[PDB]
DNA sequence: ACGAGGCACTTCTGGCCTCTG
DNA sequence: TCAGAGGCCAGAAGTGCCTCG
């Protein structure tokens, strides 16, 4: 209902918007609640090892973005991770624009809670 | 969430089978009042049951169907958890199909609705 | 009878890759 | 190159058939 059905607008021109891709990337945004952001967040890193995350303040819910080393589906990113859920709002995603879509995070009106490396994608190649 | 199986007194009608890839054409499952319902409605539609009625037990509701064709009990079983709803849901194949309708229809048991005007009879059963 | 379980699909899952503008 | 659409693939999971005890 008052749940997201996308996420925020302003992010828009950096993910992915495929549907019927079988693509494989390797930087995915998702949007939850509060609740789900905190415990998303490990259990991500650890089942994907990811190569950077970081957790964002989006309009009273939170983004996760991320870097893994290796390529996924969105589906398949979006299956482990609604498998955690029921039971709550959460829309995944695969992100074109990983520089764009980070800086973007880190501003006006989204802020950084939390992320794996101190400065992420502006301070570190993740080449 | 609540109940954790069928009333014991159901039990001698049931499969209790965990490792049978065995089909069957009469099944009953133990859910809420809202879920039993819908489950109705939609057990119907889906299978195109040959019969389906919804029953009262114990708190809960109990519904029995009989399909036209032969099913796993998982298979009916991952039909009915993806219409729940962290909600209860005991899914189970019905070895003694008459002796199990008729016991739900008399105390402690009732029927609610059923899909044939005045139930089922004995014969019908084979 | 009825539970175990061999078997045979078929559908789902999650990667690969090329094509196309 | 990029990114979305989609061919193809292999291994897992699903949902039937059967016969054996």
């Amino acid at each position: 209902v008052e749940d997201p059905k996308d996420f925020p607008s302003e992010l828009l021109s950096f993910l992915s918007h495929a549907v019927f891709s079988n693509r494989t990337l390797a930087c995915f945004a998702i949007y939850t609640t509060k609740e789900k952001a905190a415990l998303l967040y490990k259990k991500i890193m650890e089942k994907y090892s990811v190569t950077f995350i970081s957790r964002h303040n989006s309009y009273n819910h939170n983004i996760l973005f991320f870097l893994t080393p290796h390529r996924h589906r969105v589906s398949a990113i979006n299956n482990y991770a609604q498998k955690l859920c029921t039971f709550s709002f959460l829309i995944c995603k695969g992100v074109n624009k990983e520089y764009l879509m980070y800086s973007a995070l880190t501003r006006d009106p989204f802020s950084v809670i939390e992320e794996s490396l101190p400065g992420g994608l502006k301070e570190h190649d993740f080449n």
